[PDB]
């Protein structure tokens, strides 16, 4: 019965095998057949290469050693080496060509979410070349997917010595017959099938996927598109700025490059982003996921003002200076589309690049109070009972997994109207009082916001709406501008809230608008449609924001 | 009594000022006198300038009105414009031109020391061009160093309406004669003269300040060179990431652009690089300075084999992984300087590039025990009596301020000899109960590391010393390498233990290793000399490390 599956990195996880490079460059040198992968097995356990991989010699230490190797191969074979000949061009190329084997890494993924336990044993190099970053890249992208990387310059063995497979099976802490082993090397699969463990000669990735899926009686192959790369919270690594005296601001912080400003709606969190992060990291972005002011980990202060958008743009224009950061690209998904759209109208020096899920950006109406613009819309209702302080905080605190349970659904799935909460006169009333659980959260995703909202509560969240009049005076001065800066309006079909239609005057005041448009998607955008919000906001990025 | 000064921003705290540049372009293009600052000036109060200064339109709208202003003042100077002509053209570059007036900033620095308040008024705008961010860094930089920044633009008022002075003094908390206030523009200073402020017309920098010296009673003319920017641990942002189950590392962050981790020695803290972090950010480095294992907020576990420097870089690369980060450059002091030097060996494709401050490079010695190395210099004959458990600990922490204070003096304060601490039985023996403050520190820099060193105490800081054994085995693995990655040796005249001539044969391991020297510096290099420590690090990393 098998609980471990252990992959070769070159030729398994990552292709093509970096070795192959060997045999396709003495085919377009013309020269003689396996001269340069014999003068890379030269000596073999005393030679250069098993000194590289055992970790007692650096790459660019084994360059020159292995250029001898090729010179006294030659003399042999009664050939001569070309003139421009560079081994350390070969592999530089061979090492920036080889990239992750994309359904290889699914299987695996597949395997440890099923309760196995996965490892990556390699027989790798100490890279300090100019351009190690490429390879660092890599295994630091593979690694994360896997409860065990094993390296045979770090560990100082070989394979195939059998003492690195005992080795595996001890950090693996199972026995032999437990382990499926999957390596494209006939020479190394051997000692691990001495011991027992069902091994797989890897050529095509299809083959030995049936192999797998046969061995371990899980379907690996034509699998349904699985869901981008989540966050562990307690993986994360967690950030605070005091912003004022009794203001802090709390955010994880994933990847380098260009900063990335995630900005959350309402009821939500840094967590809302889960699927965001480790794919916009990827995409070589800084993400910096906020935890809004009233939020999560944040500083909830209980006075209405200390959420009007004036001062939440300050303290955020605040975080930058204390960050030390001249600018960031400000992304934001409802309450935080709307701070979004106004931190590029009041501070577009700190804004390199502005990009909204589902709020448009609506200027202010002078001839129209902010009550009289809620009475043109039945859709927002629902803000004039979020008006007096304590009552809807009451029906949200009363019962947290039911709050969030009966919020976060897909469009098919709502037991919400949020019509009539003046009528019903409530925001659970002809509601479930155990709603089902939504295809978009596991039970745990919901226990996580429901542990986030036991400190603060909803007074903070709800005070971003208490601040109608203020907004609105504020926004007012913003009346004679336009948004010039690279900007993004993200639509969703089925937000009934926040419908696809509001948007359409925009371009009036952000005449160089780029959009995005995601059908068949509700309010909660980034769980709803991870894997395209990841594909529009990658793309715009790329394109638009450094 | 004067207890506040304000600044104006062009041609007071930045210069040339941009206002200039219209002047200069006149004469530059043989324009009739005056043509493009009257351009600039049209319509005065409900003219574009105004409004743009108001914050009623944004630079890249207020751009096609200064070209119709331009027109319409040429037609009437019956002068034709260039053919080539571009009001952009022109100002981004005075914009980018304009650099920060350093004595002027330095002057406002030695004020704010002294106990006064101090702004920056400016007329200024909303800035959306593509190259905002030079200005935005422009301002970033100077606002921290002032308790007020007050933009036209965002306060919707400008000078010399005189409701922006009442609104500065309101924000001064000040009676108008208490108020130093310099202007480069004689009718922007007539209104705070009018309420009876005192004002200074500022022309030459050096006459402006010889008026300000005069007024405040303050020496701010000739005065010696200030120590660079330290950091208020409350305006720091602050950083945890969980490497293993029972290890968190906690860090201070700031800056953008390529990741500069921070290593501190033997006791000290993320503190001890206060003088470098606003330094390193301001040069274009996104700045970690660690808490190392087993200090500050890190944690502190007891156990002697969770401070081997094998686990130590482990987690170091772990740090790494969980940030998103494939690389970051690694400059240590002291034991983290050792640490840094191992993390070069053991992992280069983890290290962007390497740099210590006075700990050579030195490998293991195959032939000879540590302890046998260890009895060779006499120098080193106080980690014998750091090896058993509770010993030190308990001399350390018997009392916080006197270790500190015994500790972190300049070269010619010494009250410290590290000699026959065998003999002498103790590190304070014949010691003060009450040294005096070295002139290094502050009693507040002091209470600092009281206070971080409160929480762990010295077992963890200590078992950096007690795995001598197992790090010289760890140690023996990498005597076929060498370092190969671009590597800095900074080394201190009298460092008595970490000896320059110690790293005599660093060249042999490290060939193209960079070298810096710092004469009078003592142990504690980084606040003994923060300047020269910064010069050399900036130098380093702006040629070998991105
Ligand atoms: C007057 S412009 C405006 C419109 C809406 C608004 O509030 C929201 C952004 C809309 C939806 N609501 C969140 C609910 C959980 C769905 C917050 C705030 C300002
Ligand atoms: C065998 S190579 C070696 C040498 C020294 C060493 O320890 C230090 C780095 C030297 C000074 N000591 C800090 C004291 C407060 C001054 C730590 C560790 C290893």
């Amino acid at each position: 019965t098998l609980r471990a599956a252990v992959f070769d990195l070159d030729g398994v996880l990552a292709l093509p095998a970096v070795f192959g490079v060997l045999g396709r460059t003495e085919e377009a040198l013309a020269l003689p057949r396996g001269l340069l992968n014999d003068a890379f097995q030269k000596g073999g356990p005393e030679g250069a290469t098993t000194r590289l991989m055992k970790g007692e010699i650096t790459l660019s230490q084994w360059i020159p050693l292995m250029e001898e190797n090729c010179r006294k191969c030659s003399e042999t074979a009664k050939v001569c080496l070309p003139k421009n000949f560079s081994i350390k061009e070969i592999f530089d190329k061979a090492i920036s060509a080889r990239k992750i084997n994309r359904p290889m890494l699914q299987a695996a993924l597949m395997l440890r979410k099923k309760g196995f336990t996965t490892a990556i044993l390699t027989n790798t190099w100490l890279d300090d070349r100019a351009e190690r970053d490429g390879l660092a890249q890599l295994m630091c992208e593979l690694k994360m997917h896997f409860d065990f990387l094993i390296e045979s310059c770090q560990v100082g063995m070989v394979k195939p010595e059998p003492q690195i497979y005992k080795f595996l099976l001890d950090t693996l802490k199972a026995s032999p017959s437990e382990v499926v082993f999957l390596d494209d090397i006939g020479a190394n699969l051997k000692p691990a099938r001495d011991l027992g463990m069902v091994t797989i000669l890897v050529q095509d990735t299809d083959t030995a996927l049936k192999e797998l899926e046969k061995v371990t009686g899980i379907q690996l192959l034509n699998t349904p598109a699985p869901l981008p790369t989540s966050c562990n919270p307690s993986d994360m690594s967690h950030g605070y700025v005091t912003v004022k005296p009794r203001v802090r601001l709390h955010f994880v912080e994933l990847g380098s490059g260009p900063a990335v400003c995630l900005c959350h709606g309402f009821p939500e969190s840094w967590y809302s982003w889960r699927y965001q992060i480790p794919a916009l990291a990827q995409a070589g972005y800084r993400v910096l996921a906020m935890d809004m002011k009233g939020y999560g980990e944040s500083s909830a202060p209980p006075e209405i003002e200390e959420y009007c958008m004036e001062v939440l743009c300050k303290e955020m224009v605040t975080f930058l200076d204390k960050l030390g950061l001249s600018q960031a690209v400000f992304i934001g998904h409802d309450w935080g589309g709307m701070l979004v759209w106004y931190m590029a109208l009041f501070y577009p020096e700190r804004v390199r690049a502005v990009a909204s899920l589902n709020t448009p950006f609506i200027p202010a109406n002078p001839n129209m109070s902010p009550l009289e613009s809620i009475k043109a819309n039945p859709v927002f209702d629902y803000q004039l009972y979020f008006q007096e302080p304590g009552v809807a905080e009451a029906e949200l605190e009363q019962n947290l997994s039911r709050t969030f349970k009966s919020l976060f659904r897909a469009s098919d799935e709502s037991v919400l109207s949020m019509h009539k909460v003046c009528e019903a006169g409530g925001l659970f009333v002809n509601s479930p009082e155990e709603p089902s659980l939504s295809r978009m959260v596991t039970e745990e995703e919901i226990q996580f916001y429901v542990q986030q909202f036991k400190k603060s509560g909803f007074r903070g969240p709800l005070n971003w709406y208490r601040n109608m009049e203020r907004n609105w005076k504020w926004a007012c001065k913003s009346l004679g501008r336009k948004i010039l800066i690279p900007a993004l309006m993200v639509t969703a079909e089925k937000d009934f809230v926040l419908v696809p239609q509001m948007s359409q005057h925009m371009e009036d005041w952000i005449p160089h608008l780029k959009r995005g448009h995601i059908e068949d998607c509700g309010h909660w955008t980034q769980m709803d449609k991870p894997t395209e919000v990841n594909q529009i906001l990658i793309k715009w990025l790329d394109s638009d924001a450094r």
